[PDB]
């Protein structure tokens, strides 16, 4: 739960209101300036079925408030130069007949009590600052190109937006600047993140544990996602991977649904949410506790690939540079396996990119896909948080793979903050050598 | 898990063919006709995560076909009347490099042995059914108002259907028609709502089996979807309700994340799909495994109530009667429990309807809330499925109501089939009698 001055655990009231700052004071880079940022709403499986709740992260980042239907204003003040704002937030009025279905809400005054915004009012009062916004002297932020929020979109802020794109002072994103900031972790997101990786690398262990062969894709699916929920996670972060054999060379495969057979190995990628954080990790192992001889010779290549692509995670690379290292290491171990027969197949990457097809990783964070429009050539800073992925996968059908190696798939993926020196490892405690997995089988 | 001859488990090629002739039945009751039907796309959590895919129920009830972007016709035949019809497939063109990443696909050859249709083509070839069923003498049945694949209708029906909207000759929908085959189950389907029903129960079973007190609202859900998913399930059906003490009151309830304390009851609404099936299940029980006295008392007012309303389970009587009859019935409970204290206070179901502000049940199929346009007025016939799932709800904050019940709420819910006779009860596996409650627990 809560300390004393948390918002979300582990994160203070000072700590949203820093975020906030820091967008003010990014737009003032770029008279009266208003931020509009929408909460999501309730989504339905059908009509009268409703799923739990998830907070649009941008709205939860910038303030922390667990709730639907609300939207967050960040205001300039007259007279006063940004950064300095005002930030209200606008809320449902309470209805005893809507929260006999959905439960109890927030007062105006219990959402100012837990978030520390300066203000707060029911939605009907939006409408207030909307002739103000309207003015062409009024610079209005907001992500009106796919709203988080459609009804909300529709009734307060598309008039709004509509009539001003037909003036000198149009509408402008403002979520790109958001991912700025999501972009570098302060140390109590660090934190959290750390303990979600904690939590998903026990998951594993625990599933290494209560391998067998054969095995269902489906049962390893439920001993996982247990695992998780049942030590704290709240959702689990994506659909999972559970690959066995073969299928383990599908590379979006998630229907998980499948006998994997004594002597094959399991793909496994979960990860989950833990207040607000996620993980990301990927383990290969066998399902009968004994890697063969070649599955051993491609994990050991693969593991050897990601050490030193990990050993790259400090600060002035960038992802994209990583990458070129990955491909240039996937071409020597391709090579010593025998799979790669003349060292010209590697020319523009071609081998390397045909025995893995996918990037090296990503930026991770409050969402997997983290920051997706911030450029994986941006140089590494200090509190990025990035994943560290390589694999290599050689179909059953692959007659120009040594026989012994078709049909074999291998990906280890653990999450990396950028420090000022050695990068932390978020997943440390998932084992990946082979002894250690061994040992836990 | 196919026997010969089936396209899903326990559905024969014939069992598919036979929906088809019954829906150009229809067709005919109401030159050339054509229905199209689309299937479900793949959805995306984000741009690169792709969920598991699930088909559209309309399509996959008149097809058997489990694989997205697809398109199923059905033509009248020319010189012949209505039933007579072909059936036909078309799928996407197979693409190893979008199999590299979603995995095989059929081809149309393998699309028509796996299904039984009459012919199968690729998407491109569709292009080719249009200037017919353009024509003013070619109707055309098709559910254009909230297509099931927004990229499939735009690109392949939206432009047909826009120029026949212009035309004599609208395009009718079909769903309504569908909905009128699939409000009557045959016997195998029934068979597979009886493994959905019996996988279910034991799931619960073995959720009261390990419950303690006090215990988190997130553990019992991590259990029921474990034990669920361990015995085959493929999904959960609908998200579940694990609400405890006076949580059980919030009807919606479902982000299952407080701890139920010692001498609480919890909630537990859950149920799941099996071979396209499901089931709808509550059960309300002490965590601690022992019902208080006014526990007791509530808990079997309710049973007695349910017990009388599957009784009236038998053709002839309608949802609509069942409802009225629970409505008389918590009234005459109010009243016993002392929560009624004037009989008047259940003139027009006033006080009844306060206790119980949701209906007795609903038609249960391949949808949780199946065949939601048939009314509730229609009298049951033998092979329809409905829930019966009374409650009675007591806020904390219910002053009008003795003590020793606030806080309490009260759910059963059971999934019953109409026969000929005597209701078959598909969750009658899932205990729901006091002692044998307390005896799993
Ligand atoms: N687990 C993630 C996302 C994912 C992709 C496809 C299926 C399931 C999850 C993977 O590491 C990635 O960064 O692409
Ligand atoms: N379990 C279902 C659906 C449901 C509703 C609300 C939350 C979760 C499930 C419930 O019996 C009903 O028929 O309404
Ligand atoms: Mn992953
Ligand atoms: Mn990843
Ligand atoms: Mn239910
Ligand atoms: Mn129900």
């Amino acid at each position: 739960l809560l300390r004393p001055g948390e918002v979300t655990p582990g994160l203070s009231q000072v700590e949203y209101a820093l975020r906030r700052h820091k967008l003010m004071s990014l737009i003032q880079k770029e008279t009266d300036q208003t931020v509009v940022v929408l909460s999501n709403p309730t989504y339905y499986m059908s009509n009268d079925i409703p799923y739990t709740f998830h907070q649009d992260n941008n709205f939860l980042y910038l303030c922390g408030f667990q709730e639907p239907d609300s939207i967050l204003v960040l205001q300039s003040l007259p007279g006063k130069q940004l950064p300095s704002h005002k930030a209200i937030l606008f809320v449902p009025r309470r209805d005893p007949s809507r929260e006999l279905w959905d439960g109890p809400r927030s007062g105006t005054d219990g959402a100012i009590a837990l978030t520390g915004v300066d203000e707060a009012y029911t939605l009907e009062e939006f409408q207030h600052l909307l002739p103000k916004m309207k003015a062409e002297t009024n610079m209005v932020w907001y992500d009106w190109m796919r709203p988080s929020h459609a009804q909300l979109h529709s009734d307060y802020m598309q008039p709004l937006t509509e009539a001003k794109a037909k003036s000198k002072n149009k509408v402008r994103g403002v979520q790109q600047l958001i991912q700025r900031l999501r972009l570098i972790k302060s140390p109590a997101e660090i934190e959290r993140m750390q303990i979600a990786g904690k939590l998903t690398s026990q998951a594993f262990i625990e599933t290494m544990f209560t391998s067998k062969a054969p095995v269902e894709e489906a049962f390893l699916y439920a001993k996982f996602e247990f695992e998780c929920r049942a030590r704290g996670a709240d959702i689990l972060a994506y659909p999972p991977v559970v690959a066995g054999g073969n299928r383990s060379n599908t590379l979006h495969y998630v229907k998980n649904n499948q006998l994997i057979k004594d002597g094959e190995m399991v793909l496994l990628d979960g990860g989950c949410e833990s207040s607000c954080y996620v993980s990301d990790i990927t383990r290969t192992w066998p399902v009968n506790g004994r890697f063969t001889a070649p599955q051993a010779e491609l994990y050991e290549a693969v593991l050897e690939i990601q050490r030193d692509c990990l050993a790259l995670c400090f600060p002035g690379t960038s992802l994209e540079n990583i990458y070129s290292m990955m491909l240039t290491l996937i071409g020597q171990k391709l090579k010593d396996l025998g799979i790669m027969k003349n060292i010209k197949e590697n020319n523009a990457f071609k081998a390397a990119r045909k025995y893995c097809p996918h990037h090296v990783g990503h930026y991770l964070g409050m969402d997997v896909h983290d920051t997706p429009d911030m450029p994986r050539s941006l140089p590494l800073q200090p509190g990025m948080v990035i994943t560290i992925e390589p694999g290599i996968y050689i179909p059953e059908d692959d007659k120009d793979a040594p026989e012994k190696f078709r049909g074999l798939g291998v990906r280890i993926e653990d999450d990396v903050v950028v420090t000022q020196d050695s990068p932390l490892i978020l997943s440390a405690d998932c084992p990946k050598e082979m002894n250690d997995i061994e040992q836990i089988c």
